[PDB]
């Protein structure tokens, strides 16, 4: 697992 502000695995533009 990783800590992200925008997304780690999911995130569509």
């Amino acid at each position: 697992w990783t800590l992200n502000s925008a997304g780690y695995l999911l995130g569509k533009k």
